[PDB]
């Protein structure tokens, strides 16, 4: 409610009365992949064995067409199973051939025709059921949403006059010495809105420069790096005083998307700030020092913002303070 | 006919007279994946069968060569593969064997030396005949293309003065709590065309400028936003009016690119308007409500449009109206 | 030599004296992949029969530690691995293991402890020998490089006043029904340029703007389209009248960039053109007809190109003499 | 300490007091592929071993309770596991069922109902254990950052007067004849840098702007082509005389990241210039000769710079005393 989205990256959303939920079994692959590890584990579990004891029905109902069960005793009726005999046995052979495991204490003869095409139908089938299977544990192992755990950002947000411009700021750090490739960071600021024409907008998405035009979102995230954002006249925070940044009503969204290294997959981290977390007057505290040959980064100091001496007004007004300074 | 691309995202286009059809067969794996399941489903089954049973031959020829059949009652003739005695039996071999079943009814001896080579070249390339299999079954079940199901778009598009600028909009929505990752919007307009030079152009793609330039085409799709393309100079809505929007042969096509979060894969969500799905006047009901902490998305208003009152001059008069007002 | 990359994508270069040949097999998976077939099949058969006997030396030297060669006939010696009497038996229990056939003719015992460790470290070890070779397999059989066969190029480019503006054109279609998504055009001038500081440099690439500004460059390929350069000041071909075309030395390369569909993998589609296939005052021809609903696009006119009515000055003089026009 | 990041584009960075270690662990997956492999082969081992002895105590105790070892001679005790007895046996039948191999000498019963469900959790379990292994396996082998060992740059950049202006130039080339698909390339100025409200930053990252603007940075990589960056006023090269250039303290990282041709996955090839390697006066040599229709690039003349006449004064002169030239 206070907010949008988690300093996780969760998003406070339900998404209400979805009518189509045949759109969710229109795509079974992806809505499984997403489940919990217990559903994915109850599934994976139900379908294998759902698999067998059917194949084991049928290969229990090829002994009543046969009568390899009505000749059990009688040696000479030489089963298609040999040593097939209850439905505990034919259950237990669908296991030793669709897993490919054929111990052979039954193992299947050559006098039936029938099960022959069982075979093939019970292999070639079963390793897609494999397949459909043994790919979706995998992927849900390695996928790049987990990546962004160790992809941390500042908890809180700063502003200050870096370079004579006011600047809104937040750090993002990497927690591991592999690399995001194609690091990109971008930022929406999201708050509601009222139009001149009564359409008020609930939760409107309006856009930060956090470096796109110059190339600046495209960040090299080796080392933990201050997102410089300058509060310029196209910027969303342009007439925001420090009066009023108590009292507004917005959150940043910060999103820092960009390629996991040891795969293809692309990684999203999602992180907020919200008008309670936006520090004015403050700046962060360095954490690169220099020692023996290597720069080492004192990630507990990765938070530590300090008071420092800023101007109360806004951005539009030490433009035109400036203004006046060359009269 | 009347439409291009479905409302669904199936395109209305037939690729003719392809004359090089050896293209097709040239990249054999793109052209497999993206058949029917009844037809990948019965390759599937094809290949194998055909696999088992060319190797069954030869574990078939190599009785002959040795005279395994014609000494099978002698029993100094130790066999290649041991009780291996007819087709029927020797094509069961090698569904035991290339699918590494292995019973070991039949197993292969080590006095011959010819169906040791056998059972290299049939492990050796049956491993690859399941590795260009058990991986085509595997990207045609991960496949992006329909993660677009669970992306829904609104099924009109409106158009209303936001802010002073008259405004073309859409509404896309996600219905999942998972993400799209990189998730991009562009539009083009199609239209006939026809050029000072006597070059008529008959489906010609024109950009719609959703905000390609300020960084707002990347979208954050967590909850239902209104993508609205500003109607100013550049755009080809310039110079319509509310009298040519009925009598317009335009069509929209907006593209939803973006990445599946569970995997590396980029979705594509197209969908369509035609001149008769614009709306002049309309603008979309909110859908997010705040309850419990949690923001609450009813999906049964996203595609409602009700009417407001808006000017029905096109935006090319618009302003020049405007300019006649500071005079 | 008269041509750097061929109209099928290949590139006419050699890559010289590469002196540092260990890169190649510091990453000995992608200089893997890209082998022909012909040597990627010989490198899995040769993988795997080096590790079969490789481990069946070591299934050897123990019935020799053993001795269990020492008291073959002897019943009471009971064997590490049963029935395993000579090299080409040993050789034989490798593959029946590593490759989990397991006949059970011979099969290991456990009043041996030495080959229970054998049985683990063939196994653990023969997996990623199967990993290192059946996705390796896998991604040869998969990558996005043969998409570009079903990707046609127009053979010719052509340059005709298009709506008063002179402008390079050259068409791409797309053959399936399955798309290309993120589907980008770029567009690469190569020629030799002498500086003013007599640095001459050889294949100097110049950028083209197809639409890299305006959004153009991304295109929607269900139909073949025409990718439309208009000849501006900033264009290579400002300065280049008709009398000078078949004078130059130049080259266009075109690349179209997209990720196929039904993965993630992107694809590259390179084209060329050189001087002797731009063509002065010519145009495509049309090929999409509406027909039954669907429009149907006829491939055999793909390539189809007429002459029409074009000055023959460069735009340089073009914009100029439209500025004595106004006077 | 003098580098930021190495020649090879391996970083000089320690990661310090991470404190929060549980992310490690929150995606085990990421953690696992980025070892070293000695580290991953172990890891890999210790997994399987502990797998199947620990459903080999489970196939033991099933013998307990069912009393197959309290009645071992008894042969009308049929077990759950027939020819189980001891522990090195149990442990045994579990490598036989969970790598699939059964060899059938130890072969499961069907009198007993307890170990049926033993061959179900062992099967459907261990094939994950597979996929979690054997994925990590595969990833590890296919990733995309070995590819950059083939992608080399030149180990010197240089600044001369290319036509008129001044430019930064280095070289980058690929080593094979396959392709870098998307190649793009970017620059980062780092260097220490105290803003006038006394914030000293101390390795700040500064964009050089490679061609971001005009398409430039997406490059064809087939041949070595030099990345120029003209040193104009926005660039932080721009009051860079040849006296300050041995005495600066910064650093350019360059950043050459594209897809891999063969997979979709994309690498990321860093190199690194300091002020000892920047080069006033110098050019590159050139590498391509024309030979028998294909150019040859003698890659042994790779890095070959020599020195041409050029200005000793900054770019800001250098315009500065052009502006003189006309008066
Ligand atoms: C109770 C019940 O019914 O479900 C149990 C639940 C199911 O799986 P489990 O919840 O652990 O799986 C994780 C859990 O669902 C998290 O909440 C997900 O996000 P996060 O962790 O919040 O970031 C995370 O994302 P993803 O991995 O699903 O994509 C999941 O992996 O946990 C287990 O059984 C242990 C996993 C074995
Ligand atoms: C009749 C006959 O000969 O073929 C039957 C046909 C084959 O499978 P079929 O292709 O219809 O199954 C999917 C279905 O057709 C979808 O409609 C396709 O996408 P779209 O909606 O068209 O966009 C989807 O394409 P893809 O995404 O799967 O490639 C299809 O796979 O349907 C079945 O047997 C159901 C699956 C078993
Ligand atoms: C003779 C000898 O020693 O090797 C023969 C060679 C090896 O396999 P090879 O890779 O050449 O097989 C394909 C064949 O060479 C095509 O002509 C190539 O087309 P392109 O021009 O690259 O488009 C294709 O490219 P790519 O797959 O290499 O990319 C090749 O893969 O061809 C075969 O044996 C057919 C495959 C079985
Ligand atoms: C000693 C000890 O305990 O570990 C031994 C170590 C483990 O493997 P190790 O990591 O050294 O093997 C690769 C090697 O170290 C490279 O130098 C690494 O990249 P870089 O050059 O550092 O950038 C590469 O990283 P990745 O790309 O493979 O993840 C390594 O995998 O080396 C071996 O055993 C050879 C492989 C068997
Ligand atoms: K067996
Ligand atoms: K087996
Ligand atoms: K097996």
């Amino acid at each position: 409610i206070q907010r949008y989205v988690r300093k996780d990256g969760k998003c406070n959303v339900h998404h209400g009365n979805v009518r189509e939920t045949y759109r969710y079994l229109t795509d079974i692959f992806t809505t499984l992949v997403d489940l919990k590890w217990r559903f994915n584990l109850l599934i994976f579990v139900m379908v294998y064995t759902v698999t067998w004891l059917f194949f084991g029905m049928i290969w229990w109902l090829i002994a009543y067409i046969r009568g390899d069960m009505d000749h059990i005793e009688d040696p000479s009726w030489t089963p298609c199973v040999t040593n097939l005999n209850g439905f505990v046995s034919a259950f237990l052979f669908s296991i030793e051939t669709e897993t490919t495991i054929g111990y052979g204490y039954r193992v299947i003869t050559d006098k039936c025709p029938e099960g022959i095409i069982l075979l093939l139908i019970q292999s070639v089938l079963g390793s897609i059921v494999n397949a459909f299977m043994v790919g979706c544990m995998f992927v849900k192992i390695s996928q790049p949403k987990k990546r962004a755990e160790t992809l941390v950002f500042s908890t809180h947000a700063v502003i200050s006059m870096r370079d004579g411009k006011l600047c809104l700021m937040f750090r993002v750090g990497d927690l591991r010495n592999s690399h995001i490739v194609e690091a990109s960071i971008r930022a929406k600021l999201i708050k509601s809105k009222q139009t001149s024409e009564g359409e008020f907008i609930p939760l409107n998405q309006t856009d930060i420069n956090v470096g796109y035009y110059t190339g600046d979102d495209r960040l090299f995230l080796v080392s933990p790096l201050i997102i410089s954002h300058e509060i310029n006249q196209q910027s969303p925070f342009w007439e925001i005083s420090k009066a009023q940044l108590p009292k507004e009503e917005l959150e940043i969204v910060v999103i820092l998307e960009g390629m996991v290294e040891a795969t293809g997959m692309t990684c999203q981290a999602r992180s907020s700030y919200i008008t309670s977390e936006i520090l004015w007057g403050y700046r962060f505290t360095p954490v690169l020092t220099l020692e023996d040959g290597f720069y080492e980064v004192d990630y507990n100091s990765f938070h530590e913002t300090y008071e420092t001496s800023t101007p109360s007004l806004s951005a539009k007004e030490l433009a035109e303070l400036a203004n006046r300074a060359e009269s």
